[PDB]
């Protein structure tokens, strides 16, 4: 049973999952002095204006807010990518004190919790059939720096007490993905991975520059999950994040610049 403590946490994931030591392995460091141009990319593309968020379910690995998938509501385009991205749903890692939880880090540094909203490229009809493609899945990462509380945050926060074991779900309409995005969206991109198990070499990352805020007190709720079900020990989701794995020669380009 994978997991984030001593035993079962990241660096014993190889044995159940070996492409946890693979050539294109997430999170990274994002060395912003090793970072590359590429007249190539563009702005990104992110369409959300019409998303439907459906609900929010404890997966016994952190939560998801769902949404309606089945067309064109809520797509990523452009970017470093050739295709069109839909939103499936978006879930956070963070850790047990302020100080650390991002996946990702921009010159080592860590932030408090990172979002990811995860996408499969249409073509492949589904997400698991994507999820098998280099090119199938697009990741968003967002980074949360403690400091301000935010108001758009709150409203997933206040949700938490509905879902605090694995298997729960509540439902959660009207949430604007948008509404946990920065203003600009200026990006760095590399080739990778889940940053779960099963690992799957399939992740074009999209890692956006500018944080939003998270409060410390928010950060507290964000604690108060359990990774395990109603009637089985408990364990809370003190941290469930994955630390940086190794570049190995990958290109992390910026844009726009
Ligand atoms: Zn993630």
């Amino acid at each position: 049973h994978w997991g984030y403590d001593k035993h079962n946490g990241p660096e014993h994931w190889h044995e159940d999952f070996p492409i946890a030591d693979g050539e294109r392995q997430s999170p990274v460091d994002i060395d912003t002095d090793a970072v590359d141009q590429d007249p190539a990319l563009k702005p990104l593309a992110l369409d959300y204006g019409e998303a439907t968020s459906d609900r929010m379910v404890n997966d016994g690995h952190s939560f998801n807010v769902e949404y309606d998938d089945s067309e064109d509501k809520a797509v990523l385009k452009d970017g470093p990518l050739d295709g069109t991205y839909r939103l499936v749903q978006f879930h956070f890692h963070w850790g047990s004190s302020d100080d650390q939880g991002s996946e990702h880090t921009v010159d080592r540094k860590k932030y408090a919790a990172e979002l990811h909203l995860v996408h499969w490229n249409t073509k492949y009809g589904d997400f698991g059939t994507a999820a098998q493609e280099p090119d199938g899945l697009a990741v968003v990462g967002v980074f949360l720096k403690v400091g301000d509380a935010n108001p758009a945050l709150q409203k997933v926060l206040d949700a938490l007490d509905s879902i605090k074991t694995e298997g729960k779900s509540t439902d959660f309409p009207d949430f604007d993905p948008g509404s946990l995005l920065p203003e600009v969206l200026d990006y760095w991109t590399y080739p990778g991975s889940l940053t779960t198990p099963p690992l799957l070499e399939s992740v074009t990352w999209i890692v956006l520059k500018e944080p939003i805020s998270v409060s410390s007190e928010q950060m507290l709720k964000f604690r108060t999950l359990n990774f395990n079900a109603e009637g089985e020990p408990e364990e809370l989701m003190l941290a469930n994040w994955r630390p940086a794995q190794p570049l190995k020669d990958r290109e992390v380009r910026g844009f726009p610049k």
